[PDB]
């Protein structure tokens, strides 16, 4: 009546045989999980990564959070040790409820969360940790490094397919051979939670998957929306919180918010829930919106994840970013061309899928180049876009990261537009412009052919 819990998302309990290969497993469950946006995976009783840390030596700078529904927040930004954070967090929860922390029912914390965020009178603030691994606070999974002898148990999980440090560099990940600067998306993030600390509604950068593991502690409660309903959710957000939709200055500056899932469900957005317990994975699918909050003191690790299934969606995402004038994290076309340049060592299923995306890329590029030639741009020169800092190769109009080609004018030194925005660079006549291109079409067809040969093996 006050809060009606969404239906439970799918929960999978794979055998060791089914579990061992994450890419195969996710591909298998996709017909089901893509309809719910999120799903939970319980590893075989077998699989038990060791979790060891000195809570007095781990330390981090906490972020602070007000809990008001529809209030604007941002995803990116005092010091706690893991022990002193834990002490603060446990005391907060047990004081809030006047109960021992584990005797508080998960259903109650959930009901209470949605009450407190909806109430103007309440001004509850909480703290949390969120960062990539560092020397001050490393991964929860085993990683290789000298000077430290690992135990046989730790050694066992160094090369696990579900060790999140590994997933982005495995052979069926399309980011594996990517050498570009995208620290954000190949490195796991670490999240230290406390009761009610919350992650607002969002999808992943470039519509990637995310894989999320709860190492230890009280559960993390999730809400998820399938990819096919992303635009309906956004329309609801626009109607109820239009303040979130003003133009952001940077990539690091887009706005997100807390919103009751019942509100979404009332507006015909399908929503699913789950409580993720210690030792369980949650997987979010491409363009699947999700949000949630922590039941209490806990420690989670998450990583973006890009598969062959994701490739066409990645291209659509960048297109969508362009229409919104939103910054990219990386160049999709650069990733594709990098993989083509390494066709001889690519996984063959990867090669096959990349070949298909590349064919779409080349036909789109060919049409765009014909169009800008008809606008009177005649001069051209090869340009190694990958050498430019990312903030030095965005289209001045739509902020897309250029790689295949761009237009420049010596009138505006250093400025670029993508080929969709030739008319947005300056007032000079087009014959003063140069087409800057990474590859000729003659360079591109043999690259695509290499992929095709590799895929035929
Ligand atoms: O949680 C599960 C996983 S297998 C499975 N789940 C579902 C499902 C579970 C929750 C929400 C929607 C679908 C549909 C189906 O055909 N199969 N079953 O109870
Ligand atoms: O969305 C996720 C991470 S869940 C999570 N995220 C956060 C978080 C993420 C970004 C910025 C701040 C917090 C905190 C937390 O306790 N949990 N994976 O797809
Ligand atoms: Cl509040
Ligand atoms: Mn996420
Ligand atoms: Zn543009
Ligand atoms: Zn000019």
């Amino acid at each position: 009546s006050m809060f009606l819990p969404p239906p439970e998302c799918p929960v999978f309990e794979p055998s060791w045989e089914e579990f061992a290969d994450p890419f195969a497993f996710i591909h298998k469950i996709r017909p089901i999980a893509e309809q719910t946006g999120i799903c939970k995976v319980r590893p075989p009783p077998d699989w038990q990564p060791p979790f060891a840390c000195d809570v007095d030596k781990l330390h981090f700078t906490p972020r602070i959070q007000r809990l008001n529904e529809l209030e604007a927040q941002t995803r990116v930004k005092r010091d706690y040790t893991l022990r002193t954070f834990g002490e603060m967090a446990d005391a907060f929860k047990s004081d809030y409820f006047n109960m021992p922390v584990h005797m508080v029912p998960t259903e109650l914390v959930e009901k209470e969360f949605w009450r407190l965020v909806s109430t103007i009178e309440e001004d509850v603030t909480v703290e949390y940790g969120a960062d990539i691994a560092s020397k001050e606070f490393g991964s929860g999974f085993p990683v290789r490094d000298g000077k430290i002898k690992l135990s046989p148990e730790e050694e066992e999980y160094l090369d696990s397919g579900w060790n999140l440090n590994n997933m982005p560099v495995m052979e069926q990940s399309v980011l594996a051979h990517i050498t570009a600067d995208i620290c954000g998306m190949k490195l796991p993030w670490l999240y230290v939670g406390m009761c009610f600390s919350s992650f607002c509604w969002h999808i992943e950068d470039h519509w990637s998957y995310s894989i999320n593991y709860l190492h230890w502690g009280e559960p993390k409660t999730w809400y998820g929306v399938p990819g096919y309903a992303a635009e309906q959710l956004e329309n609801v957000m626009k109607k109820l919180a239009p303040e979130l939709f003003v133009s952001q200055p940077d990539l690091l500056h887009q706005l997100v918010t807390i919103m009751n899932p019942n509100t979404l469900m009332t507006h015909e957005v399908p929503v699913y829930r789950t409580n993720q317990c210690a030792g369980e994975f949650v997987i979010t699918f491409p363009r699947a919106y999700h949000s949630g909050f922590n039941q209490g003191f806990n420690f989670a690790e998450a990583v973006n994840f890009c598969t062959v299934d994701w490739l066409p969606l990645g291209r659509q995402c960048v297109e969508h970013y362009r229409l919104l004038h939103r910054y990219c994290v990386f160049s999709h076309d650069e990733m594709i061309c990098k993989m083509a340049s390494k066709a001889d060592v690519l996984d063959v299923v990867v090669a096959s899928t990349v070949q298909k995306d590349m064919a779409i890329m080349i036909e789109d590029e060919k049409a765009l180049r014909e169009t800008v030639r008809k606008l009177g741009v005649i001069d051209s020169e090869r340009m190694d876009f990958e050498l430019l800092p990312d903030d030095e190769r965005q289209c001045v109009k739509c902020k897309t990261t250029c790689f295949m080609s761009a237009i420049s004018c010596s009138c505006k030194p250093g400025l670029l537009v993508c080929l969709h925005h030739v008319k947005e660079l300056c007032s000079c006549p087009p014959y003063k412009y140069k087409l800057r291109y990474r590859y000729t079409l003659d360079d591109l067809y043999p690259m695509m052919n290499a992929l095709k040969l590799r895929a035929e093996s």
